[PDB]
């Protein structure tokens, strides 16, 4: 871990164990740190971290905190349960009873619900307890943590808009970072939200999270996700043709659409076209030709 | 600091701290770490989160780390320098002596040095000393920090590329992950090098940097840049114009420009609009109406 | 009246042919002479002849001598333009013309001018309604065969009247079978396209096919001279009749397209007109043209 | 030129007497006698007749077979079959060389088989001997042109060099009067052709002059503009500023047009721009958009 890590990074900027303790410890309790024999403190790696010049994540990091625990494990095991169906029973029942545990086993667990859905599993559990679990974990809560904005995102996948809306009111505006992973997290639900809005037709809300976004963005610090700013903005375009059936807006919409084939984006160039395929259908109004002929070859597999 | 933070998020998520010291410590200890009165270890704070079920590294921010030391005090001066230029002189004077006391040192210098050349100050020493300094700094070096690609992506803001780029080989490719921060970094580098290329239509070390970028969307856990990754394709895009007078290429570049306007990044906008207006001369061409139109509004 | 004779000496000396090669054979030497002397009338036999001997276009030779006017109908025409600009003369002209209306196709043409006139300037023409229905029905009902003139009557019929009342006199007159000249193609042509326009203006989407049909029709004559500017206009009210039909993005798209092609060429007055059609054609469905053609509308308002 | 009949379809058309044609201009016997064709008529005694009926002069004569009438008629309208029958080229040509000075209509027949002849390689020995002869022949003492003058050099420019004709041009332009739609589409063609042949050469100098002639006609009272014409002249005025400055908007606008061409049907045209685009483009070094290339390829 650590002490290996500060005795590598300290030998490549050529530092002798004198420059990294003379203040902080002793000769012989700083041999122990770096012979990995003696937990080093928050505090201690920080102040190590400066003498060095090398950031403190990049360290922590740089000595395997990254997937490297109990839950991290469970989590992983997803993306496998995921490409193969099969290795589902045997861990869904293992996970199912401990997914009050922590809010982090609720995440896996509608991992779980969603991959059950997606292949058609059967979950009769979901339906009698996912209120019940709901209530219990934000019926009095005053602050959200990241893996609250994941659950979110997570529930927006497995349930209607009607039974999450109402957990989310209460999480924005956000009005401080605490983290890129953090800032990651807020933001995928206002996509989620979004989306989704727009695909009902739900004006109102669709205001308020493109609203939440634009926020985001005069937070000190905050990190906009660039592929998210684009996307938004492409249903910030559509939500201005339902509102007066805009035509530049229409334009700017397919002209993003295409930004995201040209750089690379298969994934979002996909879901992007069959999405503003529907919308148009529902308007009764007739995609141009080039975004039609995606979607055809997009279901031609 | 942690503590406070740790019992916050405790009992803010109903846990008693049975919960949380229950197999790592004792209770008297656990009520010390919550006081503050007790310094947390790494290897215990990571159990507690664990506990919880919230993010280690969100903890640490919402403990305030996010400025503290002497090191950050100094680095948020930089853009003060910016605004207002007489608070160079004096500052100036008590960093460029400490350029080399450590990575995080000399990156701050050569914010000074940037700021500099752009309210052309006069930094008589700095070209008596960057080759020598960068001697000293990278000669015996084997592996590199995200410390040393933020250090790379200033050199290439105030040295010219011949003298930067010896230093950049050695960095590429990168083969693994080490936090969304790191990662960040490492991209940069990437973007400026290649931005710098295009310009001196150095189309060997372009395409050289495009596939570096290439690379890192295949290495496992990589948080890449959207904005990045638009503007980088934006560069490629250019990379074909030059290569291969292709009207297509040409015309998604003027594309993705547009897209930045319309997302509302301006200041990537004003940059890019520029960018192109001097790509297009040095190949005795017309930008679109539009582009100038841009360009020429923003100078003023 | 014209000047044929004279026109015949000025090509065929700029050709350096002399008198015996243009009369041997259709005339003697002294009746040549009083032809090129214009006192001496000239058949359309003859004028023929000496055109395929001279090598120059029996049309353009009677241009030449002045077929673009010398008589008292066409000096009744020209006098409309003016009456436009001043309107002053307004009054006692059209107290001479509107007796007249019925003498010839050509009389009634002038008159809907003057009418057209009266109608901008706000004047008041009661005797028209009190006639203009027993009129037409007067010069249409016992019709077979339409000219050129019968064309232009129709679209300035489709200028002072609802197009109710034009429309029925316009529907016997196509489709079109057969060409007879540049000038009788563009009529044709012209009645097609102001129909069309005032079709999709009322979104009478039949009506619209109707012509837009009529018009495809005539591309396939032998000889007809297709009006590219037409063609290019009524494409693009065949772009709107799509939009309009079904909500073709793609089809709005062209419309706006071409309507910017009007602009690259220069045409200026018809971008005018079409920026200011889709503007209000749009509205009507509830949507709103692009900031492009709302920035030139509203600019070209500005006067 | 059987006039009499169709004054007669004509006159009881709009329901008219006799005496309502001849009232004024001739006596009942001679009036009949015009209308059963056994009396010429005269251009004077048919303009009043026309002014009676209302009905256009000209429109009068094509509705009484002006559409042909005489030897040079027939003449002309051979070259069709001539040109989708070669095996029927030998037989006629031996007949119309010889002649190809009888007139000016006779010179651009000759003219027109000399071009079937390039077309489908067949040997004229005796133009390449006598073509230049016949040219100084039939320009030398030439003060005016007329319509056939611009139809004979637009012959010109189809089968020899440009450099030949250009000097004959030049004295033909600017005009100053309109002489009938017939002679407007005329002059309009030699302008267009030879301003596509100057683009193509990339003579500059020159394709300003054909673009500024024609924008003069514009000016011209009662002058009949060709549509079709001022679309494809406009095309090449843009191509013509890409050349001038690679102006990227001009060459958009030469790609828009190209596409206008097809959108409305012009599919001959369309075909034509498309290789002249896909030409011009290639001697740049310069490649033109997927788009234009793809029709290209699929037009072979």
């Amino acid at each position: 871990k650590i002490g290996s890590v500060l005795k590598q990074i300290r030998q490549e900027l050529n530092y002798h164990q004198i420059d990294l303790y003379s203040g902080i410890m002793s000769k012989s309790v700083y041999i122990k740190v770096e012979a990995d024999s003696r937990p080093i403190s928050v505090e201690e790696l920080s102040k190590f971290s400066e003498r060095l010049g090398v950031n403190f994540f990049e360290i922590l990091n740089r000595a395997g905190m990254n997937s490297v625990n109990e839950t991290g494990k469970e989590k992983l095991l997803i993306s496998k349960i995921f490409t193969n169906p099969d290795l589902f029973d045997k861990n869904f029942q293992r996970i199912e009873p401990k997914r009050l545990t922590s809010l982090q086993y609720f995440s896996i667990y509608l991992g779980y619900i969603s991959i059950a859905h997606h292949y058609n599993i059967e979950v009769p559990t979901f339906n009698k307890t996912i209120t019940s679990d709901l209530k219990h974990l934000y019926d009095k809560r005053t602050t959200f943590f990241g893996i609250d904005y994941e659950i979110v995102s997570n529930l927006l996948n497995v349930l209607p808009y009607e039974e999450v809306s109402s957990i989310i009111k209460p999480m924005y505006p956000i009005v401080d970072s605490f983290g890129k992973d953090y800032d990651l997290t807020i933001q995928t639900v206002l996509k989620n939200a979004l989306t989704i809005s727009i695909m009902n037709r739900n004006l109102k809300e669709a205001q308020y999270y493109i609203n939440q976004f634009e926020h985001l963005k005069t937070i000190k610090n905050i990190s906009i996700n660039g592929y998210y700013d684009l996307e938004i903005n492409y249903l910030k375009q559509i939500y201005q043709f339902l509102t007066d059936k805009n035509i530049d807006s229409y334009l700017n919409a397919v002209n993003i659409i295409n930004i995201f084939k040209i750089i690379g984006k298969e994934d979002i160039h996909r879901s992007l076209v069959e999405e503003l395929t529907k919308i148009s259908a529902k308007e009764k109004f007739t995609p141009p030709k080039e975004v039609t002929m995606y979607y055809e070859n997009y279901v031609a597999i």
